């Protein structure tokens, strides 16, 4: 089963003015915000992601419409959609991660607590996969 | 002459995977990320912002659809429409915001450079005057 991972609530403060949620880095989420980036305009039948990272952290939401995030680790995999702009998901460091049906106006934000560093990646999905089974099989 | 605001240009990483726009702390914005929080949900005739603030600096970004941000100061008055993930507005100390015309489903992004507290906002549109007009104006 899938270590690593978490879904978090956030305040949806929501009233005839609309919906807003805020996200405080070390309080709503465990780390500071050192960058965001967002995803938009993906096509239908686009898949992303296809990674892992080394000690990153980060925590995806789904700020209109829905995606899905396929989560994998060695011997397990699991599916989220997410579609609900007051949860967050969290994957830690040496998780495999695909995104894929984006919908139409999907925007997925992601909040991360390093830099970007090319360095912390694992886009080579055997290195993941011997890097992953020493941590999490026993 | 609209003191204390700009547009800032992000990188748009585009291709047929679709749009990534990063934001960096200190680097593609002039401040740490401590906060950030977004609006949704907002129907067509609603209006919202009604303030300023003392010390917090914070980038506007409308990552779906479009929203239009009045920004005043003394003697001045401004409209911008968001309708671009890949720029920024930041508005400064001391600038009044009023946020109107969402589209659906508008998603309102806010990069902010303090956590939240009331005790820096300006609800009074008087008390802000007061403020500004001591700082705008000769
Ligand atoms: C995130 C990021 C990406 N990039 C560049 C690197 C590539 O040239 C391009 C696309 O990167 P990538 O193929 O890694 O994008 P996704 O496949 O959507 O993966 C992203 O979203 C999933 C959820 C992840 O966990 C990754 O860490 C994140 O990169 O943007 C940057 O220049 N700065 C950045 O901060
Ligand atoms: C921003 C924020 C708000 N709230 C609570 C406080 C209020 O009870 C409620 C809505 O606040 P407000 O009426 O100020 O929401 P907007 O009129 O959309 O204004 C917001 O967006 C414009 C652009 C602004 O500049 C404001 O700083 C920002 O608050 O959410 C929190 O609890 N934490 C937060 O970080
Ligand atoms: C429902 C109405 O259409 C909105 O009225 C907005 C307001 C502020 O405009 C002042 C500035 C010149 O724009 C008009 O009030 C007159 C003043 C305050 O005495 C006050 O609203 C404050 C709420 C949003 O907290």
């Amino acid at each position: 089963m899938l270590y690593n991972v978490a879904l978090i609530k956030f305040k949806d403060i929501a009233d005839k003015y609309g919906h807003l949620t805020p996200i405080e880095g070390k309080i709503d989420i465990p780390f500071d915000i050192k960058r965001v980036y967002y995803i938009t305009k993906v096509d239908k039948d686009i898949t992303r992601g296809y990674n892992s990272h080394k000690k990153l952290h980060q925590v995806l939401i789904c700020l209109n419409g829905s995606v899905k995030i396929r989560l994998k680790i060695p011997d397990e995999e699991k599916i989220i959609e997410l579609n609900d702009p007051s949860v967050g998901l969290y994957i830690g460091p040496l998780v495999w991660r695909e995104m894929f049906d984006f919908t139409e106006g999907c925007v997925l934000l992601v909040l991360a607590s390093e830099y970007y560093d090319e360095t912390d990646y694992i886009r080579n999905y055997d290195f993941y996969i011997d890097e992953a089974k020493k941590r999490f099989l026993e």
